[PDB]
């Protein structure tokens, strides 16, 4: 049921890496004001890993607060720990968060029976819509279609953002389940012709800078429109492209600051934008009228 | 500097997955018997990434009283997080180990500069000696052998554990390096090769079950005597590559159970070893002389 565009926002930050409330409630704001349709609080792209698990609920709660109910928050709440992710699901949860982003657990590369059980255990342990999330590029394991649709079978799994970019599979996967449970795009580049087989949105990073095209984006490839849904889309491609010239969210927090909506704020082991493609990406944000 | 078979032993665990200390010290004092020269605690082969904060201290306390100074102890403290990964690195030396291990930041993928930053920011906020650890198929990131050289030049930073298991590579990380770092092997089949290549060690997975072979297959090798290297290095040859047939550490786990040295437990996502493993598992052992 939550549909289209979703942003994964970024979590402002002051120059010193501390997290900038008075940034973050203005992003919130605007994005309800352009057209977006969620916001997924302390994803990737709002640096999960390097935020304290107080400033994890800090920024939920700051996100929740300002949204008061216009639009669904989901709460990023992955681990690769299932004790810990029931402990961060449920705390989402007490928060009054929509739903929850897992992304599977990375780095111990558990089997497809130890993701099974691992989100199994999640949705027994907490009642409220989870969400999962594969991104075998960052992670080291690859959540199969089997898997996910197995998944599927358990009520409070609403979800699975695909990342993998990999259309093909994707259709696949949207076929072989049913309105099961929904699937979102992961991949910003290849989400306009996601929608358009039937995923029910785009949890992006390009609508971060361009929330209203990509709000636009999403509305019409849900509703079939292909060609409209391609030429709105040529039109952000590009962002599409340079917003990973390094590791998101290093890009699109940089295009932010050019933006002037945010600080130059980044905690290591991430890094400001190098030197090298900040032109070329102020570049891109001109050539696509976003300044 | 560490040089030898250097275990990255398991933290035994309860059915119920409380860690199970009698075990734990029981194989601490078998590794200084059979001749492991070096434990490294808390690693990615001690699920590191399910124990709790106050787990992973006691665990290091355990094996540092038990091992009572006759072989060093390296601790496992890498983190994705610059902040967090000093905090566990100041721990680790407060608490007496010798040296500490720190994977590369997963998950999050830091650039290059990224890398040296994190690992610049660690070296100068903690007068222990640190060891690196690249492991690309687990982390989403590849510490280049570039980005290596230019850390090697940190006083502190004194050694890699290179787990590509691509001895070429390896070769050309160990020439360019010209020993301002040493070089341990994170991959079992190929070890030998690196350390007769130069490597100083192997910070060794099958260690845990033939921690006597593994001790001579070391010395061996960095002596440089190469058939006594082959020849040692076949009778354990097979081991290196059923311990791998799960993620690990999830077969060596089983093994050590059907040792009789171990209990079952062992941390969701990850599972206990599939039923079609175990027996090749435990012919394995048999033909190596374990059980
Ligand atoms: N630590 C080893 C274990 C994985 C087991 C693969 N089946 C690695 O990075 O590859």
């Amino acid at each position: 049921t939550i549909q289209g565009s979703i942003v994964a926002i970024v979590t402002p930050m002051l120059k010193d890496g501390g997290v900038d409330w008075k940034s973050l409630e203005k992003l919130v704001e605007w994005h309800i004001e352009q057209g977006t349709n969620s916001i997924v609080a302390v994803g990737t792209t709002g640096e999960a890993s390097t935020l304290s698990m107080e400033e994890h609920t800090q920024v939920i709660k700051e996100i929740i607060r300002v949204a008061n109910k216009r639009i669904p928050i989901i709460a990023g709440t992955g681990a690769n720990s299932t004790r810990e992710a029931i402990e961060l699901t449920k705390a989402a949860k007490d928060l009054g968060a929509d739903a929850a982003l897992l992304v599977t657990p990375y780095y111990n590369k558990p089997t497809q029976e130890g993701l099974y059980q691992h989100y199994k255990a999640i949705a027994e342990a907490v009642e409220l819509p989870l969400i999962l999330y594969n991104v075998p590029g960052r992670t080291g394991v690859d959540l199969s279609n089997d898997t996910a649709v197995r998944l599927a079978e358990i009520p409070n799994i609403v979800g699975i953002k695909d990342a993998t970019g990999d259309v093909p599979r994707g259709k696949a996967l949207i076929d072989a389940l049913n309105g099961k449970m929904a699937v979102y795009s992961g991949d910003d580049e290849t989400a306009w012709e996601l929608m358009l087989l039937g995923a029910d949105g785009n949890i992006s990073v390009t609508a971060n800078i361009a929330p209203k095209a990509m709000s636009e984006v999403c509305a019409v490839a849900i509703a079939k429109d292909e060609q409209q849904a391609k030429t709105l889309n040529n039109k952000i491609a590009n962002l599409h492209n340079i917003l990973f010239c390094e590791s998101n969210p290093i890009p699109v927090k940089w295009a932010l600051h050019e933006m002037g909506l945010i600080d130059t704020g980044i905690r290591l082991p991430l890094t400001p934008l190098a030197e090298q493609y900040r032109e070329p990406l102020r570049n891109a944000l001109k050539d696509a009228g976003i300044i």
